[PDB]
């Protein structure tokens, strides 16, 4: 029993982290086979980053201008291209610790682990949701850029995030590993704000199922609702619409606990209308939306890698 | 910016995890050099665990009775002893992935990362506090026993916890790596409950400093208090006494923010007496006590391993 915010084990990703230095800018890179992927703004100075021309700054760099270090071993760059907002540095050495991997673009609502790195050295690991406004609620200092987010499925690491920047209110924005931003953000230092966020309804339901499984049951009411009736009340409290795909994805938790998704919807509608009256669920005084149905099943049925 | 529950990177510990099978019982072991450490109740059946005689059950085991697997490689046991509640199995192979390590017994109030493992395979990593009642608030299913808790200091893994059991209310109990229980718990299936818990005052203060650093400042009042006056109000809300050692440990955060520890004490006393009036701190509607002063500095100043 017990329910925790739980990251994937980071060992497979730790063996891929390197330091990339260009001019005086240092940040993190991801070394897979004979390629190092990092944020393209490594080729900028302070001045540059207000409104940089990246294609221009890159024309003017040799292979030798990029210093890539894995521990106190220097990798020799033998090639450099740009793909959207990501730099690819071909190196003379294939990373012998390359795991089985894929590059994935996740949807809003999906969780992943961040390995927070400084100078190519891992600082910590924590779990994050891609918010509907295409931000994450991370913990990143100066030098954290090139830190990656990932999922693990048995042996395969799916990389879905690379860290680029911090927005007002200390939320974070970044790219897939093909260098395309999540959301409408750009890699320059200008006025950018997140759209207002919404609550990921399917994740709150997944969390309510985790509470039931762990014996926290006080909020269960004796009522049902229609999907339509639920989605009208959800809308007022800035909750995402719940789709039929969402209902089908909650099937396993529903079948495990014997509570129909629309019965849990009735329970959530009451918590939204009446609040929690100073009571907690799984130790929390707020409804939690950063656990997916898959994360609840993992943790509550003990899936390993 | 941002403040997250953040685990240590688990790679160094992942390379030490093995599966231990004795009879039909399987659980996790920690393989360091040529020794595998696991919970001694691996030598029990269901029946045994109500009131087992461990010295007796062990007399009757050969080296060959212990099946130790690291992936799909079997390690040959060549020696077996018991140290308190932990089994030591000498094996024929030194673990080539053994990190620099120490065995440490932590004090109540201290945090660590748990690597939750099933069948010798890592499931997830999360951060935990040793509670004043000598429990942790973990997430452990059947087969999680032998899962370890650790801290990392640059290159050195300090192992401080091995998981043994779950107590009523789904809190967890275990040993140091010398096999001595934290708290008054025993490794048998009987009536055992945790003492009532208390709030780790020094950790709540560390967290309030993290809030200030992240720009969450609404709860700062214009008042000071005496240590004596603070500890009287703390006592009513089931908060630990704050000692002078606690004040000295908070010095760095105090000097960084320019708020005297006794000024933050005045701010916490007001939150305890008046509550939060429906406001949040670092996203939380409850005061958090599972970040140490060291954890706050790590995260807010970017320490790596
Ligand atoms: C890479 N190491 C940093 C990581 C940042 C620094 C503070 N915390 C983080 O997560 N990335 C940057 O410094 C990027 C970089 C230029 C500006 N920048 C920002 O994150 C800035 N943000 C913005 O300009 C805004 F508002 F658009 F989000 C900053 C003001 C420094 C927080 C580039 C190329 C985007
Ligand atoms: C080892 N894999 C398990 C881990 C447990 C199982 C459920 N979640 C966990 O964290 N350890 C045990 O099964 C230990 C084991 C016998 C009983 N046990 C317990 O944790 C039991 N607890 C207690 O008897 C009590 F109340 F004292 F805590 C159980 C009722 C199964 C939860 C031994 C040797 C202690
Ligand atoms: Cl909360």
């Amino acid at each position: 029993s017990g329910f925790r915010k739980m990251a994937f084990p980071s060992g497979k990703v730790e063996g891929c982290m390197v330091q990339v230095t260009c001019g005086t800018t240092t940040l993190n890179g991801l070394w897979l086979d004979d390629v190092v992927y990092c944020p393209r703004h490594v080729i900028c100075t302070s001045e540059d980053m207000l409104n940089p021309n990246y294609e221009d700054l890159l024309i003017r760099k040799s292979n030798h201008n990029f210093l890539v270090q894995a521990g106190n071993v220097q990798l020799r760059v033998i090639g450099h291209s740009m793909q959207n907002c990501v730099l690819k540095l071909k190196v003379d050495t294939a990373n012998p610790k390359t795991p089985k991997y894929k590059f994935v673009r996740i949807q809003p609502g999906q969780t992943f682990s961040v390995l927070a790195c400084y100078n190519g050295s891992p600082s910590g690991v924590y779990q994050c949701a891609m918010r509907p406004n295409f931000t994450i609620k991370g913990s990143f200092l100066n030098g954290a850029c090139g830190s990656v987010g990932f999922n693990i499925d048995y042996d395969c690491v799916s990389f879905c995030y690379m860290h680029h920047m911090e927005l007002p209110t200390g939320v974070h924005a970044g790219t897939d590993l093909e260098g395309n931003f999540y959301g409408p953000f750009v890699d320059r230092q200008t006025a950018q704000a997140a759209g207002t966020d919404t609550t990921i309804t399917v994740n709150v339901l997944a969390w309510l199922y985790a509470a039931v499984i762990n014996g926290d049951r006080w909020f269960l009411n004796r009522f049902t609702t229609t999907l339509n009736d639920f989605n009208l009340v959800a809308m007022k409290y800035n909750y995402e619409p719940l789709t039929q795909d969402h209902v089908d994805i909650l099937g396993p938790l529903s079948a495990q606990t014997g509570i129909a998704v629309l019965d849990m919807c009735a329970s959530l509608k009451e918590l939204l209308q009446n609040g929690m009256n100073g009571r907690t669920i799984l130790g929390s005084a707020l409804l939690e939306d950063e656990f997916t149905p898959f994360d609840v099943v993992r943790q509550c049925s003990g899936v390993t890698f």
